[PDB]
């Protein structure tokens, strides 16, 4: 078998077969040397002396309100701060990217062919004694086991941070441009050849689809007005594909931008508002520009509503998530006296990780009403009904379930969380323990350790038999989550350099994209360095509600 | 008519408009600012004074061999050296992308879309009064007699570097794998989607292709056998297809990765050292990794080629051009620590400057024979008649054309010639002297100035009528060359900046690939690393003819 399969290489040193029963590491930059790269240079012995943990940076971020409070006010600093968040955590992903599900060599297949995800640890290879290499039982405990024994909702367990189901609707919808898996192909696949944050899932992944959906007067997208709202237009209209099932009536089958959006009025929602919001900077840019053409309408719109999304996601969204009291900046410039690659391919690890499911509550509540998953999918009458003003005030208050902690996947959608995992045995992912190595932290030496209590650790202990085979995916969600936090360690440390290099990668942040004529000139960047969800809410929902993504 | 017609934004400060009849340009980080960003700041100021121009530096480096000598002799000084041209040189190109022939503001369309050639400088808007913008007649002068006054050739005047037929056809085969132009859809667009040195001219660029291409043993591609000489397989061997006139016999449509390159026997002359140069190194490779399967010897011996393909264009083929006693080294390690986009965008302008058509003789040159461009064009014969080996030879004596300095296109390419001519028309190229002061060079202030000369630039006079509306190519090709240089200061100013960004952005030469493993190990890496045109000959040619670049 491959003499690579115990991954001996240590420290993001790469391992090389030599001969049928022969191995070298290449370490090469990694700070150590030695036949697996253990070895630590001088340098870098100094510098693990001195660095601080994850979960002693995490205390750090979220105590000391009052010490906080002054740093972010304090533009240099706070500046300063961010500009190391962003670096540190930038650093851990590979750019220009190497492996995929296909390779575990770097090859210029791997490089140039931009329907595979990346990865950031290379594939078990096909002829591995067992799952995770050389360790563990010849076969993985069945995934019906794990999934049911300790990844399956009991009683309902909240987000103890507060999430709501603007959030989760948010995190649903914003992902799912770059997570958009090529099942035709395989889960190792991606629908998504933008690989980033390029707002295909409003505009279309293709020009025709784009083509279909946009008016061709005055930059905008094209709508329908239902009882006086606006609201997407429909596939009968259009002419773009969506998917629904066959007994949905033609006007509510909405056009828009990603295929899938009409799974849930949740989605279409967010897809309503920033229909709505496209329009609305168009009409400003128009104002602005007399002399523009529809085409120079609608591609500077695009370009200021992606800035929007990057600035929402990072002061809102990822602040939210974080906990910390810190208050997080979406600046560009901070990167500009900085080496960092403006260009990101997405990882297959950061779209399992993002799997979320626990945030879904048992019912969605809207106004007086209860509904129930049967009732809320693929109905958006239900979004016409109760109306998008309703469907904000609603969400905005009731409370999303925490993800790490374990036992909180609804069972409605227990099927997602079993291919979950199914899929990452397929694409031959490497154990936690390799990925928590993989992104500097320390691998667990027990269940117990993992899970932070008794009895899912006893169970996991049964099924797996060594921690060192325990999988990613079920981990992210058995993992003892921080103090009163939605995430465990895991989740935080892999997540943030996926989410950060993908957002500060995009072209838009580069030097020779920062700046006011990109946008129209001053009124159009500002509309991008002023955005909030709350603007976003306010903009574009009648009666501008109130809103944020904590209850 | 647009506002920004007139360019009046100077020093790379961007125009748009601002109403029917206002321009506002924007002036971030370009040094400068005021209305038309013409403004230096202090330290702008302090640089200019201080700033030698491209002449001067040229004379520096054609001059003092003694102390060149030396310098090439310390390797702290010459990776010092090598450092500041890859850095300087690549700062004048946009990355990423910008502009493209359909987009004079930045969108995502043109930056997502990779069917276009970027665009160094906007095309001019299509309602401008005149086709420059504003200056000059309402009609550019009739192509034909640009060509016939200043571009056709009358006598041969050979180039005083002294480069030979290897060398022109190295350049034709080598730009040929990201000079491609997409004829179906327009001038401004590519069917090379690498945007790069990917092999794709003798890998193929679609997988479909590469896979009728390869052996599928011992990672090779396949080959036939002619009077024991090893040749590129046939058309109907592999089904690959290939653009041959009708009269060509089936067993003389060689099939090789550009669909082209069966045009000139001088290309599949490269084909064939090339090919054969992938299976050396894939018997190299499996002498060092015996339990290597198929996939990974082909994969890794690409990126091997890949690399020394880089290695060869730097320091034997831009060596030779540039004229430097400096001695260039290919060392991505030099950008390790620097601030570098290990991405690039083929420019249109790159293409139009690399029509180096005056190059060619009017015969062919082969042992004893002469051939007419009828008689060389597609015919393969003459390749198996002489063999290789004597190709090298007589390639190697053979003078080439000069470029610069008028009056030296072949009348058998002059349709070529004046194609250059108009396409950069359709594309809606801006004058010389804006893409003069886009490279940070002075205008030129009369056609006398340009040539150098009183005849050449009297024609010019009168075709053009205002100096600042004479158009790129033609003037690459009439310019006043350096003292005995093949090339005027326009077509290195613009040329190097993009070969080298090229060359240095391709990720092999990116930190997570620069390591032996990427290359099957140490053996693999100084095949890089120690790669030549001799060596490349010397290897794959019967009987290790002597070669170079200069006869
Ligand atoms: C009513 C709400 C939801 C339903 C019915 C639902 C259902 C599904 C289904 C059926 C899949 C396909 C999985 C497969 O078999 O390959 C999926 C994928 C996925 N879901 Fe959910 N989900 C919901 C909410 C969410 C939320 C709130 C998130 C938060 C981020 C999320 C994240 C993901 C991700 C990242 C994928 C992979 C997408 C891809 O690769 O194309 N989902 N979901
Ligand atoms: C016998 C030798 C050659 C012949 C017969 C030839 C002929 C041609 C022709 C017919 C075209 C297409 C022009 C059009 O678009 O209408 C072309 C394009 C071009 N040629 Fe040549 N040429 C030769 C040698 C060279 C050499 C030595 C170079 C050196 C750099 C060169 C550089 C180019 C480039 C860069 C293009 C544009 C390619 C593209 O846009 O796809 N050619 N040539
Ligand atoms: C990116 O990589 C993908 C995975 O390799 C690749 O998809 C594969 O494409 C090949 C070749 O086009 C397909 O194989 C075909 O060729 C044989 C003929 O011998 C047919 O019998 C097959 O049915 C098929 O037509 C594979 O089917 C396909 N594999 C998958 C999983 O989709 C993409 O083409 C690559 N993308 C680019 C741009 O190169
Ligand atoms: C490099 O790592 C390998 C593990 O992959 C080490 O070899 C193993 O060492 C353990 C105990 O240390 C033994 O139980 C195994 O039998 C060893 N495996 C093999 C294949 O020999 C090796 O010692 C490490 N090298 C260094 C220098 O530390
Ligand atoms: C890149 O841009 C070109 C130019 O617009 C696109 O080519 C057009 O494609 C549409 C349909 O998508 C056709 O109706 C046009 O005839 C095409 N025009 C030309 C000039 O070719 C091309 O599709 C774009 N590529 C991508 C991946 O979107
Ligand atoms: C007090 C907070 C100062 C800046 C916090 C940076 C937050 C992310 O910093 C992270 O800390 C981890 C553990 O030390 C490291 O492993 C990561 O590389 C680093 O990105
Ligand atoms: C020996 C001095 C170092 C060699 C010079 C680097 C080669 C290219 O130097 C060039 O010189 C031009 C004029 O100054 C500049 O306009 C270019 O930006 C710069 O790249
Ligand atoms: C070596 C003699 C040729 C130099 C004369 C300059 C060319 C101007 O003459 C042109 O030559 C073309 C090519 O033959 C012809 O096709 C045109 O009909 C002719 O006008
Ligand atoms: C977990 C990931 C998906 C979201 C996330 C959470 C926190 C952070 C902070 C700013 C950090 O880098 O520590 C970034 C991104
Ligand atoms: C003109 C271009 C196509 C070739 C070329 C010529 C010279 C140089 C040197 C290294 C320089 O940067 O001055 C690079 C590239
Ligand atoms: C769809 O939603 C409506 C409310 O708008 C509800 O009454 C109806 O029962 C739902 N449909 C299904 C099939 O559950
Ligand atoms: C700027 O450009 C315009 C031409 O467009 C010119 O009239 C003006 O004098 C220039 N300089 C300043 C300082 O405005
Ligand atoms: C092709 O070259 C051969 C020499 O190998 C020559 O005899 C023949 O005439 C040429 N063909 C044409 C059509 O010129």
């Amino acid at each position: 078998h491959h003499p690579c399969c115990s991954n001996p290489c240590q420290n993001r040193g790469e391992c090389m077969s030599t001969g049928f029963d022969q191995y070298k590491c290449d370490c090469t930059r990694t700070g150590f040397y030695g036949e697996n790269c253990t070895t630590p240079e001088f340098l870098t012995r100094i510098k693990l002396l001195l660095k601080p943990t994850p979960n002693t940076v995490h205390y750090i971020l979220t105590h000391f309100k009052g010490v906080w409070n002054i740093v972010n006010n304090i533009p240099f600093l706070r500046s300063l701060i961010m500009k190391y968040v962003l670096t540190s955590r930038s650093y851990l992903i590979d750019s220009p990217p190497t492996y995929n599900v296909h390779y575990g060599y770097k090859s210029w297949e791997a490089f140039s062919n931009l329907s595979y995800y990346t990865r950031a640890l290379p594939p078990v290879a096909d002829d591995c004694p067992t799952p995770m290499g050389v360790k563990g039982n010849k076969e993985l405990p069945d995934s019906k086991e794990v999934l049911e024994k300790v990844l399956l909702r009991r009683e309902f367990i909240p987000d103890p941070q507060g999430s709501n189901m603007m959030f989760a609707f948010f995190a649903q919808h914003f992902t799912h441009q770059f997570f958009k898996t090529d099942h035709k192909r395989g889960p190792g696949f991606t629908r998504g050849l933008g690989h980033g944050v390029d707002l295909n899932h409003i505009y279309g992944e293709t020009l025709d689809r784009q083509h279909k959906l946009r008016l061709f007067k005055d930059g905008k997208l094209k709508y329908q007005v239902i009882g006086g709202e606006v609201y997407p237009p429909t596939v009968k209209d259009t002419q773009v594909e969506m998917i629904y099932p066959p007994h949905i009536p033609e006007n509510l089958q909405f056009a828009v931008g990603q295929e899938v959006f009409g799974l849930v009025p949740g989605l279409m929602m967010y897809a309503t508002i920033w229909l709505r919001e496209h329009n609305r900077v168009c009409d400003i840019l128009k104002q602005e520009h007399p002399e523009w053409g529809d085409e120079q309408l609608f591609q500077t719109s695009r370009l200021i509503l992606i800035g929007e999304t990057i600035k929402i996601v990072i002061e809102d969204y990822v602040q939210h998530l974080s906990g910390y009291h810190f208050k997080l900046k979406f600046d560009p410039e901070l990167l500009f006296n900085q080496q960092f690659q403006y260009q990101n391919r997405i990882a297959s690890e950061f779209n399992t990780l993002y799997h979320w499911h626990p945030l879904l509550p048992d019912t969605f509540n809207i106004e007086d009403q209860e509904y129930s998953f049967k009732q809320f999918l693929y109905n958006n009458s239900i979004l016409l009904e109760h109306g998008l003003t309703q469907f904000v005030e609603s969400f905005t208050r009731q409370i999303a379930g925490r993800v790490a902690g374990g036992r909180n996947v609804p069972i409605a959608v227990q099927a997602v969380a079993k291919a979950s995992i199914d899929q990452s045995r397929e694409m031959k992912y490497q154990s936690l323990n390799e990925y928590r190595k993989r992104f500097s932290l320390k691998p667990y030496t027990s269940f117990e350790e993992l899970t932070g209590e008794k009895e899912m650790a006893a169970e996991l202990k049964a099924l797996y038999s060594d921690i060192d085979v325990m999988e990613l995916y079920p981990a992210l969600l058995v993992e003892k989550p921080r103090p009163d936090a939605i995430f465990g360690e895991t989740m935080v440390e892999l997540g943030a350099p996926f989410s950060l290099k993908g957002l500060m990668g995009n072209p838009i942040c580069s030097p020779q994209y920062w700046k006011p004529s990109t946008f129209g000139g001053e009124v159009g960047f500002k509309i991008i360095n002023t955005a909030s969800i709350q603007s976003l809410i306010c903009n574009n929902v009648k009666g501008c509600p109130f809103t944020s993504f904590n209850v």
